[PDB]
Parts: C-alpha cells; sequence; structure tokens
C-alpha cells in the first residue's frame, strides 16, 4: 500500500515573474500535508489537496531526496527494481533535481554542491554507501530519450549520427522488452562518470529541436543498474542486483481536470499517450486491477519489469504558484489526485 507514494513540490515564484505580472495565490504546507489554492468577488474558494508528503518553497533539495530516495535505495540497494519520476508542467526544477544543479561561481565538489538533483544526489550515495557495506559491486548506467515512435540512447553517438531505434520484446520473458545496441556501459570508476556523463548533456542538448520539444516535451530516462557480490566471515559470497530508474517528463498542463471542459480532449493525443498511459498503468497498479495497459506506451512497457518485479515507486508532481500559467498547476493536480487517491483532510 504505502510503497507507492505521491510527492508534490512547491517553491516561491521566480523573481523574473514581475514582467509577466503573474500573481500567485498558491501555497505549500508540509505539516498540514495539504495544499490549497484560492479559486479567485468569488475568491474565498480554496482548492484542497492531500498528499502523504508535500514539499515547500523553503524546503531544501536534499530534504526531498532523503524523503523519497534515501528510502528507495536501501530496497533498491538490496536488489529490487525501483522507479522515481518527475511529472508536470515544464521548468519546475525537475531537471535541476533530476539532472541536478551546480552552485554559481567556483564551487565545492558536485557531491559537495547543495544544488544537485536526484541523479547527482542519487548517484553520490551508491558508491559511498557500498564502501561502508564493503560488498563487491559493478555499476551500469544507461540514458534514454522519448520521442513518439522513436527511441534514442544518450550515452553513445557512435554507430549513429542520430537515428530512431526500434524496440523488441523478449520471448524468454513475456514481460521483458529488449532493445538492440542499447548502450549501457557499467561504470569502471565513480569519479569517471562525469566524463562519461558529460556526453549525455551535449548530445541531448544539441538535438533538442524538431525536436522543438526537448526537455519540455521529452521525458528522457536515465537508468542505473547495480550488480553486487558481498562476502561473509561466515560467508561465503552473496549476489544481489539493484536497478534504479530516474526520469524526466513533459509538462502536466495538458491533462484535464476531472469532468473538465477538457479532460480526455485536453489530455488526448499521440503525444498525450505517455502521460495518459502512465496514469492508467500507474492508477491501475494502485487499484490492483487485473489488466494494466502498460503496453500502450513505449516508456511504460520498458518500465514493466521494475514495476512488475517486487518494487517501490514514488510519484512526483511539480507546480508553479504564479498566475501566468493556469493550465500547468491544474493538470499536475488532476494527475496527482487521479494517479493517487487520498481522503482530503478537513480543517
Ligand atoms: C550539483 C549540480 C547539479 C546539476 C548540474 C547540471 O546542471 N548538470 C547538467 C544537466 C542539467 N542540470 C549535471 C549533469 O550533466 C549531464 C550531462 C550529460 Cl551530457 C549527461 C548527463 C548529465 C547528468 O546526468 C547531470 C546530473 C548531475 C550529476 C551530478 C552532479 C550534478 C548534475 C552536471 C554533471 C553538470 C550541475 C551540478
Ligand atoms: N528552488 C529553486 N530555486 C531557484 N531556481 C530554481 C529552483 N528550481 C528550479 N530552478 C531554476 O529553474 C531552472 C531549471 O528548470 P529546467 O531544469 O529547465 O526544467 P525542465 O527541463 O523541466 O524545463 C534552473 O535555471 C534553475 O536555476
Ligand atoms: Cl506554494
Ligand atoms: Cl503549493
Ligand atoms: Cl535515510
Ligand atoms: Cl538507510
Ligand atoms: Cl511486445
Amino acid at each position: 500500500g504505502k510503497n507507492i507514494q505521491v510527492v508534490v513540490r512547491c517553491r516561491p515564484f521566480n523573481l523574473a515573474e514581475r514582467k509577466a505580472s503573474a500573481h500567485s495565490i498558491v501555497e505549500c504546507d508540509p505539516v498540514r500535508k495539504e495544499v490549497s489554492v484560492r479559486t479567485g468577488a468569488d475568491k474565498s474558494s480554496r482548492k484542497t489537496y492531500t498528499f502523504d508528503m508535500v514539499f515547500g518553497a523553503s524546503t531544501k533539495q536534499i530534504d526531498v531526496y532523503r524523503s523519497v530516495v534515501c528510502p528507495i535505495l536501501d530496497e533498491v540497494i538490496m536488489g529490487y527494481n525501483c522507479t522515481i519520476f518527475a511529472y508536470g508542467q515544464t521548468g519546475t526544477g525537475k531537471t535541476f533535481t533530476m539532472e541536478g544543479e551546480r552552485s554559481p561561481n567556483e564551487e565545492y565538489t558536485w557531491e559537495e554542491d547543495p544544488l544537485a538533483g536526484i541523479i547527482p544526489r542519487t548517484l553520490h550515495q551508491i558508491f559511498e554507501k557500498l564502501t561502508d557495506n564493503g560488498t563487491e559491486f559493478s555499476v551500469k548506467v544507461s540514458l534514454l530519450e522519448i520521442y513518439n515512435e522513436e527511441l534514442f540512447d544518450l550515452l553513445n553517438p557512435s554507430s549513429d549520427v542520430s537515428e530512431r531505434l526500434q524496440m523488441f520484446d523478449d520471448p524468454r520473458n513475456k514481460r521483458g522488452v529488449i532493445i538492440k545496441g542499447l548502450e549501457e556501459i557499467t561504470v569502471h570508476n565513480k569519479d569517471e562518470v562525469y566524463q562519461i556523463l558529460e556526453k549525455g548533456a551535449a548530445k541531448r542538448t544539441t538535438a533538442a529541436t524538431l525536436m522543438n520539444a526537448y526537455s519540455s516535451r521529452s521525458h528522457s530516462v536515465f537508468s542505473v543498474t547495480i550488480h553486487m557480490k558481498e562476502t561473509t566471515i561466515d560467508g561465503e559470497e552473496l549476489v544481489k542486483i539493484g536497478k534504479l530508474n530516474l526520469v524526466d517528463l513533459a509538462g502536466s498542463e495538458n491533462i484535464g481536470r476531472s469532468g473538465a471542459v477538457d479532460k480526455r480532449a485536453r489530455e488526448a493525443g499521440n503525444i498525450n499517450q505517455s502521460l495518459l498511459t502512465l496514469g492508467r498503468v500507474i492508477t491501475a497498479l494502485v487499484e490492483r486491477t487485473p489488466h494494466v495497459p502498460y503496453r500502450e506506451s513505449k516508456l511504460t512497457r520498458i518500465l514493466q519489469d521494475s514495476l512488475g518485479g517486487r518494487t517501490r515507486t514514488s510519484i512526483i508532481a511539480t507546480i508553479s504558484p504564479a498566475s501566468l500559467n493556469l493550465e500547468e498547476t491544474l493538470s499536475t493536480l488532476e494527475y496527482a489526485h487521479r494517479a493517487k487517491n487520498i481522503l482530503n483532510k478537513p480543517e
């Protein structure tokens, strides 16, 4: 029940906002666990939302990682597949958290830097934690980009100038999907990752257009796979496998409020499907429904094994308080509410 979780993150509106003239009545409160926004004459109305964990504008980037990650890794560290994703409108800090951030000016080491997102924060933990554990481990890192009816591998530009790749299901496992030439190179050195990592930004960064939706319209999935072998004085050798998936998603503004002027139509479309496929797939899992349409979305199909195998999943929604975008906040809220169902606390 508990393992599936929903997190919504709220921060103070950007300083640059004034030119827009956007007004933010939006609020985020952790202690209450509920976020309410004034509907605004008829402005007394305030939206009531309930989540187990709700990030605030004050809240540190580190605090979120410990809350949702610092917990998943141990299960994942044990050798259980887990998925952490950020969905919602665009530029809500998902990439900064997901791809991390670097403090302005000359700065402490990246692990040292406060700014960095889950991947940098998530990545920093694995090497250090293992050292304390002392178990032998091998690291494989892979990155993916989602374009409709197309798949790309960030790590290697080799063998391809820049072409879409087909995906193949595997007979040995009915659930399993196999992609040829998929590039995951296990990390020889943890320090080494940045040089290897540096390529991912450049290749994705250069090709974003036509495209034209890159970052904003592309989920972009980065996955880390761990192989662990630990000994024992009583031991003996024990083998465990850990897979962690970290991803970024398109903006949540498109999704309809329930019984919205537009819900299916607003959320409707081929581009729409990955988000829509996720809600039914994600929504179905919470319910326990016999049939889950993981198949409909390519991203969903790949994710099935981690979800399908015993796993823990955390679902994240990001919002902006400012008046200037009406659509993004509602779509995130409907998606979060729809995806996760919780009774609303009444104060
Ligand atoms: C503390 C911190 C956090 C994020 C960044 C950052 O902005 N990155 C670029 C992507 C957009 N935020 C990071 C980053 O860059 C990548 C570049 C390529 Cl080509 C492929 C993958 C990455 C990637 O996963 C990250 C995430 C990251 C990891 C550790 C520290 C910081 C960020 C740093 C390695 C600079 C820098 C420092
Ligand atoms: N809490 C925050 N405080 C200050 N700036 C933030 C915060 N969250 C996000 N940002 C800013 O927003 C930008 C990141 O948005 P981005 O990573 O492009 O998201 P997306 O890829 O979803 O568009 C960065 O310039 C970062 O400085
Ligand atoms: Cl807020
Ligand atoms: Cl809020
Ligand atoms: Cl912890
Ligand atoms: Cl722990
Ligand atoms: Cl198939």
